[PDB]
RNA sequence: CGUCGUCAGCUCGUGCCGUGAGGUGUUGGGUUAAGUCCCGCAACGAGCGCAACCCCCGCCGUUAGUUGCCAGCGGUUCGG
């Protein structure tokens, strides 16, 4: 399922501007750049989809987190399509420390969409309606791909484990495996199951992500066929 | 009951940070009469306050016409 140029899709990046335990994942730095060995990426690729796998075929949930702009949208493609949660706005804080709080908000989202399916009353105000319907809108732009997480992930993929550093802290508390690809800028003891690879190029975060989605398909029930990438 | 003070404020739940007192939220940018609302945010909500719901005055309509009103008719002791 592996694939084996990469190297025509990312390489990865990071001029010195790296974390030192990432020392291990590099074979030289170019162009004042830092490159990441791509049969290291090999290695752990494999044993990093090894768990991926075993967690599909066992019915499991994984928690998908992305808003650097760059894997912003491809979290929403990405993780649709294997039916699983993810947070691609803001990474709201407490999320799985605080579940039961947070969730007791999507209660409020599902509310909203009960309540303005219509009717039930639109003998209600005409600002409530706008203040109402306001309110809609912006829970569905932070909590949309967290409602299906009805329970705490068995497992969580996050593209930049250093700018998503506060979700892997959320895990570690409560033993929640962490997943990542990550690039150079990155603390690596900190993942579980890791992913040595650019996190910013969209050629990348795509590969690695659909792949992902792919052997989560794959192993859960069916097989599937290419999915969209933007250009 | 006064007062600060009709001032925009004071807290809480759980999360997070701190050995701890405590912090965070409630800070921050814009806006408002206002913790008023907007956006941003390790917070996410909730409460007592703010506001709204009640009374008065301003415009209009309907229900009413006496003890109140008199526009036109008729009388009019000259006082609807
Ligand atoms: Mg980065
Ligand atoms: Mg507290
Ligand atoms: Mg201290
Ligand atoms: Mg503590
Ligand atoms: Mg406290
Ligand atoms: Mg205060
Ligand atoms: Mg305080
Ligand atoms: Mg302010
Ligand atoms: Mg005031
Ligand atoms: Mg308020
Ligand atoms: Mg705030």
């Amino acid at each position: 399922v592996k694939e084996l140029l990469e190297a025509g899709v990312h390489f990865g990046h990071e001029r010195k501007r790296w974390n030192p335990k990432f020392a291990r994942y590099i074979y030289a730095e170019r162009n004042g750049i830092h490159i990441i060995d791509l049969q290291k990426t090999m290695e752990e690729l494999e044993r990093t989809f090894r768990f991926i796998e075993d967690l599909a075929m066992r019915g499991g949930t994984i928690l998908f987190v992305g808003t650097k702009k760059q894997a912003q949208d491809i979290v929403r493609m990405e993780a649709e399509r294997a039916g699983m949660p993810y947070v691609n706005q803001r990474w709201l804080g407490g999320m799985l420390t605080n579940f039961k709080t947070i969730s007791q908000r999507v209660h409020r989202l599902e509310e909203l969409e009960a309540l303005f399916a219509s009717p039930e009353i639109e003998e209600r105000p005409k600002k409530e309606q706008v203040r109402l319907k306001h309110e809609l809108e912006r829970l569905q732009k932070y909590l949309s791909g967290f409602r299906l997480l009805k329970r705490l992930p068995d497992a969580i993929f996050v593209v930049d484990p250093t700018k998503e550093a506060i979700a892997v802290r959320e895990a570690r508390k409560l033993f929640i495996p962490v997943i990542a690809l990550a690039d150079t800028d990155s603390d690596p003891d900190l993942v579980d199951y890791i992913i040595p690879g650019n996190d910013d190029a969209i050629r990348s975060i795509q590969l690695i992500l659909s792949r992902a989605v792919d052997l989560i398909i794959q192993a859960r029930g069916g097989v599937v066929e290419p999915s969209p990438s933007y250009a």
